[PDB]
């Protein structure tokens, strides 16, 4: 399971999930609601997947955790127009994450 040294990542992820702009990213992009997603996006990622991976030991390092966080935002930029509601949410969440990551590095 998660090593205590990564508790700061657990907290960042919890705070991301609670953010007003997090709604598009809480769970895997749902084919029932969004069509053609995996056609374009080779490596989907979302906050619930990260939460489970972190909590069960699937991130050995903060760098691996951060790479999945950035993948959420990179996928969002790939799939969505910048002026769409989801596109805007991705930019908000990237800024929020990078701010929190800056406090530590
Ligand atoms: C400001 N709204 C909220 N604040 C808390 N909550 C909220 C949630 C759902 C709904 N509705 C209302 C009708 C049904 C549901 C709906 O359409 N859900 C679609 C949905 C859900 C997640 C997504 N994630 C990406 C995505 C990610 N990356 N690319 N995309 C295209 N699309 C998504 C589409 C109404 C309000």
């Amino acid at each position: 399971s998660m090593h205590s040294d990564l508790t700061f990542c657990e907290i960042i992820l919890m705070e991301m999930e609670s953010h007003d702009a997090a709604w598009p990213f809480l769970e895997p992009v749902n084919p029932r609601l969004v069509s053609g997603y995996r056609r374009i996006i080779k490596n989907p990622m979302d906050f619930s997947t990260m939460r489970h991976r972190l909590s069960r030991g699937g991130y050995t390092s903060s760098e691996e955790f951060a790479a999945d966080a950035l993948l959420v935002f990179d996928n969002c930029q790939t799939f969505n127009e910048d002026d769409s509601e989801v596109g805007k949410a991705g930019h908000i969440m990237r800024r929020f994450f990078e701010s929190r990551w800056e406090e530590f590095y």
